[PDB]
């Protein structure tokens, strides 16, 4: 690969800060959190970055009031590469005592859209968890009020506002359906020019003109509920989905007219946690960039790894994260999300937790902003 050939480059830095760090993240109005998690980022055609993530206002817990925030990149040519090429925090939405979350957006030309989930605050998908006022939630079902919605919302001023979300949960979500997710981390655009977000059991697909779409469902066998979406060099679908039971990625092929069956791939370790795909560059070589805890039972093995194969059958061994360790932000692991920026940088958020209560909903969640070429991860050790 000729980009091995290239000065290693690589820097990192937390981006969202939780509320026991210094500087921690707040809105404007005040508004600060416990934690951040699931994060979401893409590029802009302007340049700027994008980034969201779960605001978790008073524990880590995935069910509460829970606010659907976002930074960006000050200008579309800063690239992200210091703390303060960075804007503020900023709310996509936070209404009512509500989760709001998922956080999948995909760039459409001069339009962002971002699909996100929601449940109404009294619910959480196990139900009888502890809330701040003492109240235990109900368990999500298939009522209106007690399943997971799917909402959308779009912005035309590169990310500067957003649309009030608009619910499609009655046309994008099969009927009858309780627990639910999109993403989370981001859709695609495709060479012939759809859209394609993935969901629980479901590709969501745009079409229409950019900036005008109009969506539909693709329904899956065996897909799970936390996927990834790619177009690999042979111009066909690729799902590479969290499992249920831990052990290794769930990875389906196909067309818009349909997958093939998704089974394990052996070469891909994960402990039952979210990932993150990226198609990095069509010219010659292509290269598809994967990225998760690449461990059978533990999220604190983040690697990233490049295919070069026109389907993605196989990946590299890759570059462990803690390679590049970042200090003060607790133990790096967990959720991901890639873009790629415009001086040819990988740019990946990166879940952390300080675990203070362990697994408890006390330990403190936090979000890496690393950027790395790709002569860093070739040049692994191990590689
Ligand atoms: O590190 C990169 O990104 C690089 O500079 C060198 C790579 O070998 C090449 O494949 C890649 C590609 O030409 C652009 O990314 C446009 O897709 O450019
Ligand atoms: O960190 C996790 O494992 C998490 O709990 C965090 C997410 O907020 C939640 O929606 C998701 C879900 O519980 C599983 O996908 C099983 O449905 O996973
Ligand atoms: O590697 C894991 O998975 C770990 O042990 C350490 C991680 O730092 C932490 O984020 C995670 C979490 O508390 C559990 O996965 C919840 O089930 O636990």
């Amino acid at each position: 690969d000729p980009a091995g050939k290239a000065a290693q480059y690589h820097k990192e830095y937390a981006l969202f800060r939780s509320a026991n760090m210094p500087s921690p993240d707040k809105l404007a109005t005040g508004v600060g959190f416990h934690s951040f998690r699931i994060p979401a980022v893409v590029r802009t055609n302007t340049g700027r970055i994008l980034a969201f993530a779960e605001g978790r206002r008073h524990n880590n817990r995935d069910y509460g009031d829970i606010n659907l925030v976002y930074k960006r990149t000050k200008s579309p040519t800063n690239n992200g590469e210091n703390p303060t090429d960075w804007e503020s925090l900023r709310e996509v939405v936070g209404t009512g005592p509500h989760t709001w979350g998922n956080p999948t957006p995909v760039v459409d030309g001069n339009t962002i859209y971002l699909f996100l989930s929601m449940n109404d605050g009294a619910y959480s998908q196990n139900g009888g968890n502890t809330l701040p006022d003492g109240t235990k939630t109900k368990k999500i079902d298939s009522t209106w009020v007690g399943r997971r919605h799917l909402y959308l919302t779009t912005s035309t001023d590169d990310g500067d506002t957003w649309t009030k979300p608009v619910d499609m949960t009655k046309t994008l979500t099969p009927d009858g359906q309780a627990w639910d997710a999109v993403g989370p981390g981001n859709g695609i655009k495709l060479s012939t020019g759809e859209l394609v977000i993935p969901a629980q059991g479901r590709n969501i697909i745009g079409r229409g003109p950019s900036g005008n779409r109009t969506w539909s469902m693709q329904i899956l066998k065996g897909a799970g509920s936390e996927g990834t979406i790619c177009q690999t060099p042979d111009g066909k679908l690729m799902r590479n989905d969290r499992p249920g039971p831990m052990g290794h990625r769930s990875v389906a092929r196909g067309t818009l007219a349909g997958l093939g069956p998704f089974a394990t791939d052996n070469g891909l370790p994960d402990p039952a946690c979210q990932g993150s795909i990226l198609s990095y560059n069509s010219d010659e070589p292509a290269r598809t960039i994967f990225m998760n805890s690449a461990s059978t039972d533990r999220r604190t093995a983040m690697r990233v790894r490049i295919s070069y194969d026109k389907d993605a059958a196989k990946f590299n061994f890759g570059r462990e994260l803690k390679d590049a360790p970042l200090g003060n932000v607790g133990n790096e692991g967990g959720y991901s999300s890639m873009t790629k920026t415009s001086d040819y940088k990988i740019g990946a958020l990166v879940e952390s937790d300080w675990y203070e209560d362990k697994g408890g909903e006390k330990s403190h969640r936090c979000i890496i902003w690393r950027r790395f070429n790709l002569s860093w991860i070739i040049n692994g050790p191990n590689n």
